[PDB]
């Protein structure tokens, strides 16, 4: 799986341990091994949410399976919680796009997961 | 909805008011409340379009519904128009990927927009 | 088509000509004219793959058609080979998301690639 978070919060406000916490908690939540979890954090972005430049985040989580109604609500509670606690971003200023990827549509190690 | 624009145009060339104009015009175009419109502009990128590095933009618009044949052509006219007028990017050097998101696949405020079944 | 590469490799490590090489190789692989191939490389990113910050890349390839089981295996061998050769990134630290776009969902030049119906 891969998780990306784009935010206008400054890089200095990202705490030590963040990428590792995201990796471990997403491994727990998705049921996938941590060695297959990739994370990308993009601070200092020029963005607005509702026309306001208060802290916000636009994110995405891609996974082959383990994407659905209840699961996505669980991922959103987990991720909004981390973004609130660690980056001080209000949950109502976060959007997370979820993608259930077909294994044939994910390349890795010179081939695909199909 | 969320609209992202990635471009090689310098940050200095983005005019004051641009994020607000995109927010307001997308609210008008999609019929969605402006309070729910998010925008992200990424300048100074290393990109090429057709192998040339003249000004260009690669964008995306994600919305739960309001994505379709005629609507997407209307959004493209609006957005290419704004990118040409404000960032001086030629419309034929702009790609915009449209995504019709299912409500269950959009997280917000500790949950998603699928609040009907559990 | 559009190909995006996000990596933690430093900008100085992206060779001159890399965008052009990707453009040419992708035009060849997809059969699409190079004039329609867009590439975006984003170095110096804060990323981890499997909990490690050694070189890695998260990428995407969007194309209207020319996306499928065998074609994607071929694109992966091609692209991982280029990322390994040019950016020194191990293929097992590379993910590439493939998207088969509908023509009506790709905006370009004030409209979309759905020009047949109203």
């Amino acid at each position: 799986p891969m998780f990306i978070v784009n935010t206008n919060v400054p890089r200095a406000s990202v705490p030590d341990g963040f990428l590792s916490e995201l990796t471990q908690q997403l491994a727990q939540a998705t049921g996938k091994p941590p060695q297959y979890i990739a994370v990308h954090v993009v601070p200092d972005q020029l963005m607005a949410f509702g026309g306001s430049s208060e802290p916000c985040a636009l994110c995405s989580l891609h996974s082959i399976g383990k994407i659905g109604g209840a699961q996505n609500r669980s991922y959103s509670k987990l991720l909004c919680g981390l973004l609130a606690e660690r980056l001080r971003i209000s949950p109502d200023r976060v959007y997370i796009n979820y993608y259930d990827m077909n294994a044939a549509n994910v390349g890795w190690n010179n081939s695909t997961f199909a």
